């Protein structure tokens, strides 16, 4: 090291934020290219990160995954809080680091960020470079064939199934170059993002494992699984016919890219029909990316400004009842206790909950969008904010505000045996499919044959169908009147 000394390389940071993945990604494969000590970072910012509590759980797990993985690769994850610039300048005096990369965020405020924080670094003359690998589009680059944004869905889908087959996912590196002397590092346990007492998150375990291979686990398992037969079973909450991937792309634990590659190839045991129909709810995420991308507001102003006006109820009573899963709607109240146990709701029932708070409770759809961000695992703030609006009746895919579905026709139709409902409101348990998702058109026989009280055991419909109906349409008709 003193007379036959090879030129050294300088050290590159890899910035970890939503993408904590080894596998298909391409800022850290750019580390490896690079050369040189490679040092891998975990910020807590003010701004980014986990949207709420079940979130929180989820990224503990997330980043103890992660470090797991980067030190059997012979690294390790450095942890800091505070100011990115501050934090990553430090990281570039003390190791010598010429380079910073990090993999893009798509969420316009994180791309703010982003943006300044690379002007800054640049104009200090460190090489700084982003990388996709988020969405398998580029929001900011994609328009029709008319030269517009994307305001529709099934045109957005056929230029994504259109497109050449996104890029195959690049292996994960299996060796880093570590530096002599590692940065210090705070300890993941002082960022109390994990529940104490109660461990109101001791369900979660049951569903759920954070971090890449558990992602790998859930899309293998789905691959060789439950993607037979999707198409058909996705709309029926109480089969377990989905993939269970939303928290690991939500938390870049697997990158999109993947899971469609995942899909190719299959055609010996796999109809066509199950694959399309899957994709198409992938794409369903870009096209929320896209929608955020071009209307940064979508989680705090309406998209058809029409509904500015619109008079919600000021009724904090019912809005917890709603939080609680205690409507006397039984479908309804099993969404939401679904959400409470698991840190999740299957799609069919977001909706019918979501429809619930914004029509037959006139609630603001803020409050719901919040809820959900506090208590989804998969909170995501293009794909909760867009799905939010199009229940609430904003945009050209969103279902018309007058569009009012009875709960209780929804839960017959989507779960007529009532298994759903018996999960998640086990004191219905013994009510016949008759009247488990309308307790209260019950006789009194039957309800006490059940074991069932209303009022005591179960909750009265907090709003009667018939009258939730003519006040949001006559809320309806006020708000066009301005
Ligand atoms: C009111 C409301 C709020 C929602 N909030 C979120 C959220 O915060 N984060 C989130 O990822 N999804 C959200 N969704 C969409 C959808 O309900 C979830 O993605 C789905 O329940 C996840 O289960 P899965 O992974 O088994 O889905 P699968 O059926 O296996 O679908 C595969 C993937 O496609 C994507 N996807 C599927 N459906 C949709 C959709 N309607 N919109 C956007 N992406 C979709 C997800 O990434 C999902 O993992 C919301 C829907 C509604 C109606
Ligand atoms: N999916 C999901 N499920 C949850 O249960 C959950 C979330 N998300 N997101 C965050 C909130 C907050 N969590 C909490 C936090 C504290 C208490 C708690 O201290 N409870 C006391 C009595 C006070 C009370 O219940 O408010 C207890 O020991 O029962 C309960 C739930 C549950 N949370």
């Amino acid at each position: 090291s003193s007379i036959a000394s090879s030129l050294k390389t300088a050290p590159v940071i890899v910035w970890f934020r939503k993408d904590l993945r080894l596998s298909d990604n391409l800022a850290l494969l750019a580390a490896v290219e690079h050369g040189g000590p490679v040092i891998p970072v975990y910020i807590r910012e003010k701004s980014a990160g986990p949207l709420g509590g079940a979130q929180e759980w989820w990224l503990h797990h997330s980043l103890a995954a992660l470090s797991s993985s980067l030190e059997k690769a012979g690294g390790r994850l450095v942890l800091a809080s505070g100011d990115a610039e501050r934090i990553l300048r430090d990281l570039i005096s003390e190791t010598g680091a010429d380079t910073v990369v990090w993999n893009r965020r798509y969420d316009p405020t994180g791309m703010a960020t982003d943006k300044a924080l690379k002007q800054k670094l640049r104009d200090d003359g460190l090489t700084v470079r982003s990388f996709s690998g988020q969405l398998l589009h580029e929001p900011s680059r994609l328009q029709t064939k008319s030269g517009g944004p994307y305001r529709v869905y099934t045109p957005f889908w056929r230029a994504l199934e259109g497109s050449d087959e996104p890029h195959a996912p690049a292996d994960p590196p299996k060796s880093l170059t570590a530096p002599k002397v590692w940065p210090k590092s705070e300890k993941l346990s002082n960022w109390k993002l994990l529940p104490t007492k109660p461990d109101w998150a001791k369900d979660f375990s049951d569903i759920w494992t954070p971090g890449e291979t558990g992602a790998l686990d859930k899309l293998d398992d789905f691959i060789d699984g439950a993607l037979k037969g999707y198409e058909e079973g996705r709309d029926f909450p109480a089969k377990p016919a989905t993939s269970l991937l939303s928290p690991h792309l939500a938390a870049g634990e697997i990158s999109p890219a993947a899971v469609w590659h995942a899909t190719k190839g299959l055609s010996r045991h796999i109809a066509s029909n199950d694959i399309s129909r899957f994709r198409k709810e992938i794409v369903w995420r870009e096209f929320c990316y896209h929608l955020l991308f071009h209307f940064p507001e979508l989680g705090e102003k309406n998209w058809n400004d029409s509904f500015d006006a619109f008079s919600w109820r000021d009724d904090e009573k019912s809005f917890k009842a709603w939080t609680r899963g205690m409507t006397g709607y039984p479908i309804v109240d099993a969404g939401m206790r679904q959400l409470w146990q698991h840190g999740t709701m299957h799609n069919r029932v977001r909706m019918i909950v979501a429809s619930f708070l914004i029509k037959h409770l006139l609630i603001d759809w803020r409050k719901g969008e919040k809820w959900f961000r506090d208590t989804l695992v998969d909170a995501d703030p293009a794909s909760n904010a867009a799905n939010w609006q199009w229940v609430a009746g904003s945009g050209a895919d969103a279902s018309p505000f007058f569009r009012i579905f009875n709960p209780i026709l929804q839960g017959e139709k989507f779960d007529g045996d009532g298994d759903y409902v018996r999960r998640f409101v086990p004191e219905l348990e013994k009510l016949e499919r008759k009247y488990i998702h309308k307790p209260f058109e019950a006789p009194k026989d039957a309800l006490k044959k059940a074991g069932v009280e209303l009022g005591k055991t179960y909750p009265l419909p907090i709003v009667d169908h018939g009258k939730a109906r003519e006040r949001a349409l006559a809320a309806y008709a006020a708000v066009k009147k301005t």
